[PDB]
């Protein structure tokens, strides 16, 4: 069992560091648990709770990989002193579609749900 | 950054202009059937999905053709993964349309 | 054209498999997957249901295949250079263990609202 211990310490190192060094990822969080409240709060079915939860999980996770992305861009131009943000431009776009499919998701479902 | 990055995934990737399409072509079918809120979600968002993974995919590339000019195994293996959590988007998006369509 | 289709399907396939072979951790996840979706098409459920529960659990796959591909990356770089701190590593990592976790409140909320 001790390969999964390891791997979830990685995980935990992994969250803390994008905790501490990104803001827009702190926001997510926020978002997230706010995300978890509301949906359990309003009086709503299953598939709608679980889907405003996980849209607004996916940009965590995307956000994450993006975070990834960039750290092994800046490794390359610390020691390649050449840049060009193409990777970090389409992982930003990535992060920037989960966004508005968090937002649309959102919108569907709470309008159908006061309707 | 955002918009930079569309702008230069369009322009270049040609399976991103057919996702685009399939992602607008989505959006309006699934606003055209009479469906429920939840189904009308997963049938936009198993779609985006596709979308957002090509982009990260892409910024897998990018990177992997910026560390060397020549061919490694570990670079190639690096596209190949890729390309291959981008083939499970799709299947998944097909997935999610069929059991959603075949039921209704 | 109609060739470049199939050409990245080969290599796709080419990238499942190295995964497999390559990562453990695929292999495991891969098990635990391919039970669920299983089990999601005999469950007496709705589409919806249905679509979240396996489609869930295949965001832990592409999450994984895509950290895999970061990690190649890494250790392509490792080759060349020394030092190596591993936070892209960490972070793809977190994505993996988020994409779970979603997974598992997933199949909660449902299947206890299905059972209950």
């Amino acid at each position: 069992f001790t390969r999964i211990i390891k791997a979830a310490g990685y995980s935990w190192k992994g969250l803390r560091a994008a905790w501490i060094n990104e803001a827009a990822f702190r926001q997510e969080g926020v978002a997230v648990l706010l995300a978890v409240v509301i949906a359990c709060w309003l009086d709503v079915d299953a598939c709608t709770r679980v889907l405003l939860i996980s849209s607004v999980m996916l940009v965590m996770i995307v956000e994450l990989l993006n975070s990834a992305i960039e750290a092994v861009v800046d490794r390359i131009g610390s020691e390649y002193h050449e840049l060009s943000g193409r990777a970090k431009d389409l992982g930003s776009a990535a992060v920037l579609i989960a966004i508005i499919d968090a937002v649309i998701t959102w919108c569907i479902l709470l309008w159908s749900h006061f309707g």
